[PDB]
């Protein structure tokens, strides 16, 4: 099936998912000089006080921290969005080395990792319906650089032992995603896609300007995960990022001057 290798990685996905060569694919390089400030954009509203985390899963491609999305409990609104988007999961993309790992780039700079907080538009009733719509999802993307530790991340890092291999899950209740956010909510936004198969063109991307800092030790623990299942040959879960795609006929807008 699809993955990140030589024989099954991003450069192959188009055969099973021709939308890979579409008009609104993600990620992209953010050219900071050509992104235009849009005074009509709003402050982002990220309301995570009632978030209810449930479980953490190694899906063979990343790990997902899953939320209860059966009520408006952790919602994204404002910014470029019309209406209300409910948090379903977050995950990361990361590298084999600190010099790569992010999906978006900023003036071609690659960060060590990138956090995706995935939310679906409540007007479509559930996730699976939302991904069929051009305004179905809102993904908040946050860059990670290596430096100081992120205290709020440590709970995630320390459960990773228990979900080493593909298909393993663990209870992961009472985790507060507010501890993964930077100080500033300044952002760039553009219309794009999921960055993994099926590559659906359903996402309003909201990429924060300010990265969070994590320690080397934290990211090193990400890199101990496995793509493989239990008792299969070990293949470290690293470089689970799609490179930048053509911007085509899109504009990236900045929320800040
Ligand atoms: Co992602």
């Amino acid at each position: 099936h699809w993955g990140y290798g030589k024989h099954n990685g991003p450069e192959h996905w188009h055969k099973d998912f021709p939308i890979a060569k579409g008009e609104r694919q993600s990620p992209v390089d953010i050219d900071t000089h050509t992104a235009k400030y849009d005074p009509s954009l709003k402050p982002l509203s990220v309301s995570y006080d009632q978030a209810t985390s449930l479980r953490i899963l190694n899906n063979g491609h990343a790990f997902n921290v899953e939320f209860d999305d059966s009520q408006d409990k952790a919602v994204l609104k404002g910014g470029p969005l019309d209406g209300t988007y409910r948090l379903i999961q977050f995950h990361f993309h990361w590298g084999s080395l600190d010099g790569q790992g992010s999906e978006h780039t900023v003036d071609k700079k690659k960060y060590a990792a990138e956090l995706h907080l995935v939310h679906w538009n409540t007007k479509y009733g559930d996730f699976g319906k939302a991904v069929q719509q051009p305004d179905g999802l809102a993904v908040l993307g946050i860059f990670l650089k290596v430096g100081s530790a992120k205290p709020g991340l440590q709970k995630v890092v320390d459960v990773l032992d228990s979900i080493k291999t593909k298909g393993k899950s663990a209870d992961f209740t009472n985790f507060d995603p507010r501890g993964l956010l930077p100080e500033s909510l300044d952002y760039w936004t553009y219309p794009g896609s999921l960055t993994t198969p099926p590559l659906l063109e359903c996402v309003t991307w909201i990429v924060l300007k300010e990265p969070i800092s994590v320690s080397s030790e934290q990211v090193l623990k990400f890199r101990k995960l496995n793509f493989n299942g239990e008792g299969e040959p070990e293949e470290l879960m690293v470089d689970n990022w799609r490179p930048a795609q053509p911007l085509k006929n899109r504009q990236i807008k900045a929320s800040f001057k």
